[PDB]
């Protein structure tokens, strides 16, 4: 259990949200989360239901399976969870992706810092809104973004906040106004219920609210391309 | 100086494609295109259908109307056409946007180069595929990207090639392999329900790139503005 807890490896596919939306990438979803958000779409990563399905793999084993699935049709890998920032062992895998000249992306809610953050080309910090029933530690969020700006990583970091209600939108203003020099992405909240027409109505409704708000000018409102496709 | 040929000024809205998709911005559409692409969705910018509807405004007049439409709910302006690169007069309007601390974006096919290219925060070079029946001058395209990489503007330039068939996809490989360092974008072409048809075209384009080894550092995106409001 000294390796990397891997849950699923699939691709190539398109990143459907965030800073690198549309990027063709391979996904390596790891296990473990320090959050228990109310609308966690990947609860199996932390509730223990997929504990038996965990495959503790080394860095070279993950890369070998990435080549058996993606072949040579990928140059970008996305690590997700869960909260992959909880795993310090990922440093060996992120370093392995760099040796093979492969760009790496990762999303974390911003509760724990790792030294290998400086190696991520597309680092997404995603603070969770109050609708998740999670308390946001802005002190730890400050330390992470400050450490990234000191290590000359501003070009690789973005902020993404999912919006389910008007209270989440006010939370996004607090995060955006606190870190003005960081690209800010607003994502539409998904409520599992022709859901494609229901989602474009939710996306357009969020765009209309941001269009009239003067405090959310340097933001990017995006939907989830994956849920619209599949 | 000289007035800027403006066709329409609206916003705030979101950018629906490419380098800064989803970015809230104000659109300032200029007139004049040195191309005549067969599927030009903005034919009125160059065919001469709306010569009377052109307002030759100065840099201060355009910025004044931007504040009347969007007020303080915008910090990003996108210049579209047409081919705004044919207008040297835009240097005054872009400098005015930088003075007011406003980011600027522009998309051009990449024929003519201007000095104010170094002032664009989100510059998109969009070479046209063979389906446009246009001839791509790669010798003239190399000059633009070389000038940007010399003026330390590689962090603000991207390539975007719209795809309608398999022949356009092979043209995107030639452009992507010719400029590896520049971020590359693939966009779905619209035949012009429309929404359910474009998703099938976007899904089909994703499946083709998913098994392609030459188009790896590529972002495949549709037209978001068409999926919400259509034509
Ligand atoms: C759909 S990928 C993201 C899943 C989950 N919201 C996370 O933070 O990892
Ligand atoms: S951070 Fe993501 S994976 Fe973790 S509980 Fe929240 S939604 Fe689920
Ligand atoms: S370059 Fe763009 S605006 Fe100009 S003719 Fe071609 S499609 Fe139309």
């Amino acid at each position: 259990a000294k390796g990397i807890p891997v849950l699923e490896i699939f691709g190539p596919t398109i990143q459907g949200e965030g800073m690198v939306i549309g990027q063709k990438t391979m996904f390596v979803r790891t296990a473990g989360c320090d959050y228990s958000c109310s609308w966690c779409d990947s609860a199996f990563t932390w509730d223990g239901s997929a504990k038996k399905d965990i495959r503790w793999m080394t860095a070279e084993e993950i890369f070998a399976e990435l080549k058996d699935i993606g072949g040579d049709a990928f140059s970008h890998v996305t690590i997700s969870g869960g909260n992959p920032a909880l795993l310090k062992q990922l440093d060996a895998f992120i370093e392995l992706l760099k040796e093979n000249n492969i760009r790496a992306a990762l999303e974390t809610q911003g509760t724990v810092y790792q030294d290998w953050f400086t190696l991520i080309d597309d680092l997404t910090i995603s603070p969770k809104p109050p609708s998740s029933k999670m308390v946001t530690n802005f002190q730890k969020l400050d330390h992470i973004l400050t450490s990234l700006q000191e290590n000359d990583r501003q070009h690789a970091v973005s902020l993404k906040v999912v919006i389910f209600n008007d209270e989440d939108l006010e939370f996004a203003k607090t995060v955006h106004k606190r870190y003005p020099g960081i690209p800010f992405y607003l994502q539409v909240g998904n409520d599992d219920v022709s859901l494609i027409a229901h989602l474009l109505g939710k996306y357009e409704a969020l765009v209309d609210k941001v269009a009239v708000d003067a405090e959310l000018n340097l933001v990017r409102v995006l939907p989830q391309l994956h849920t619209l496709l599949w």
